[PDB]
């Protein structure tokens, strides 16, 4: 695999964080093939289906000061040259401002659009730029499940997105896209129609492709993956 791009992290703790969950569910797929194989059964309750989060969309101009995406949520993200990230939430009115820190890796701060610092206003026209275009988080209920994106590689086969809940999105050349969640215990199907089924992988493996799509390639797909996190895990 060779990465054609992918931003540039220039913390050395983001780094650790990263490839701490590159390595934790690289382990947790290749722990699901070995019950596939093996058969061993977990004694762990099994793994509550949830959707994750994934990118609805996504931009890589070289001329517009940043990396953009959009989420399921429809929240909005610029990753900026910089590696500092605005994540514009869907309701327009509130962003997080998502910059390094010596101690956690990222922090972010809770701003208002329509109280917004004046040392953030350019990064908030280029934010608006790509709201146009598209047309760490505490406790409250309203955050909580807030999720921004750490880390993007693009490869000829597939785009990898590393979210900072810990989910893994990979977008192949045939519009067929995979998410794998809950430390490489479960994956999600996004069919090209964009249609989402999520089901526990050693299922899948048992299954021995993803159900209702027998085109999707899932054993190839899977590989890939493994590489692309083999390969992300190292830095
Ligand atoms: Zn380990
Ligand atoms: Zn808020």
């Amino acid at each position: 695999l060779i990465a054609t791009s992918t931003n540039v992290i220039k913390s050395e703790i983001s780094l650790r964080i990263l490839a701490s969950e590159c390595h934790l569910t690289l382990n947790g797929i290749v722990e699901a093939e070995a019950q596939y194989k093996m058969g061993g059964l977990p004694k762990s309750r099994l793994p509550k289906i949830k959707h994750p989060m994934i990118v609805t969309k996504w931009v890589d101009y070289s001329n517009k000061h940043g990396f953009s995406y959009q989420l399921s949520t429809e929240d909005i993200g610029v990753l900026f040259n910089n590696g500092t990230t605005v994540l514009r939430l869907a309701d327009a009115e509130e962003f997080w401002y998502i910059s390094y820190d010596d101690r956690e890796g990222w922090v972010a701060s809770h701003y208002l659009l329509s109280e917004k610092p004046r040392e953030l206003s350019r990064h908030l026209e280029v934010v608006d730029f790509f709201a146009k275009y598209m047309k760490t988080f505490g406790r409250e209920e309203y955050h909580k499940d807030d999720v921004f994106l750490r880390r993007y590689t693009r490869y000829k086969p597939f785009v990898m997105f590393e979210l900072s809940d810990g989910t893994f999105q990979f977008n192949f050349k045939d519009h067929h896209k995979m998410a794998i969640s809950d430390g490489g215990k479960l994956v999600t199907y996004i069919s090209p129609s964009h249609e989402s089924t999520t089901y526990p992988l050693v299922e899948v493996l048992k299954y021995g492709e993803i159900p209702g799509y027998p085109e999707s390639n899932f054993r190839e797909k899977l590989t890939l993956i493994k590489e692309g996190l083999k390969q992300k895990s190292t830095i």
